């Protein structure tokens, strides 16, 4: 649609340049239409970066519900590593988005509320997993499920996120998926 | 002096509301000088928050100095545990300073390079830990040290800022060092 339309336009933009620096009126001239016809598609400019946030979280959150239902036939640690891997694949493919959506979390309460949501989803499913391997055995009752969690999801958002901004200091890129299933699999097997 | 009472102040109003919502008027008032007599001080409420925060860091540097010079008696889980409570317990005072000097990441250049020197120096000294243990025998090569370190430091950033914020999701703060610790000492001594 021209919906489609803006969202790509946006995404574009802010491979460039931060929201800040990115008006309605270069979102509408990028999408073939108007400043008031873009206002009949979102409210504002930050409102188009929360659906892209939308989007591209869902998408990891589908992926996730993908490998959930359908469990790979591997060892513990490729389990974790294919699931640690939707993340690095999806805000990875993302990153404009990715910078900018973190970015917003300081300004926008609907921003912060849905990456909120999220990460209580993914630390939720986390845990069961764990309390899982631990309920079968394989996994010693250690720290509190939920805890662990909570630190590795945290772990992860700020390690991936500083390696794709290519932040001083942050893991390479090409270093950081085996890096974080490294401490994954040792906290969560480990005595 | 004079100065100490402005690094008070806004130490003070921290406490109740962001730098954003604090003018240098309100730093002058709380430090019993005029506004004029404050720009012999500190050229912005900025330079303040920048000196808030290189003093925290300073005072966390200088504590694991203190560790590092004069080796605790005690098991290697108690040997990161010192270490880490360093960062616990000196941001986890000042926990005002904390939440605005990295909300001021994304706005100040000076605090954004703050911040990473100190983060690659503590993560300098850890991988260097990391590396003796491995030299001594008493940690296996795993992964490179300096990769581990990073992302254990970084981890370590947003877990502990996240437990004083009180976000959602965080671990609550009387259980954050436990938890860093575990992963900490099951990724460096995990096969
Ligand atoms: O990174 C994460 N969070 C932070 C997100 C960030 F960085 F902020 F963007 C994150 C990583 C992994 C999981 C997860 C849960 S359970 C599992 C195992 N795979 S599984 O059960 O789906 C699976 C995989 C393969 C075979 C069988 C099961 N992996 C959850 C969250
Ligand atoms: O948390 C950290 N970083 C993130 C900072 C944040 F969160 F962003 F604020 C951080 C935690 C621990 C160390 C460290 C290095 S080496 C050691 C062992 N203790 S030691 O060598 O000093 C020691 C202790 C006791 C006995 C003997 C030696 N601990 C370094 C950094």
């Amino acid at each position: 649609d021209r919906e489609l339309a803006i969202l790509a336009t946006a995404e574009n933009l802010l491979e460039d340049r931060p929201l800040a620096d990115i008006s309605v009126d270069d979102l509408a001239k990028g999408a073939g239409i108007s400043r008031p016809t873009f206002y009949f598609y979102f409210p504002s400019k930050e409102a188009v970066l929360l659906t892209l946030l939308d989007r591209v979280v869902n998408q990891a959150d589908m992926a996730l519900q993908t490998l959930a239902e359908n469990p790979a036939d591997t060892d513990r640690e490729n389990m974790w590593r294919t699931g640690i891997n939707v993340f690095f694949e999806t805000f990875g493919s993302h990153k404009a988005v990715t910078r900018a959506g973190q970015a917003a979390r300081a300004t926008s309460v609907e921003v912060a509320e849905l990456w909120s949501t999220f990460m209580q989803k993914w630390i939720a499913y986390t845990a069961a997993v764990i309390d899982a391997e631990r309920d079968r055995g394989a996994a010693p009752r250690t720290l509190p499920a939920h805890e662990l969690a909570t630190a590795l999801n945290l772990m992860n958002e700020r390690t991936l996120f500083a390696s794709f901004a290519g932040e001083q200091p942050s893991v390479p890129e090409a270093r950081v998926l085996d890096t974080l299933v490294h401490i994954w699999v040792t906290s969560i097997y480990g005595e």
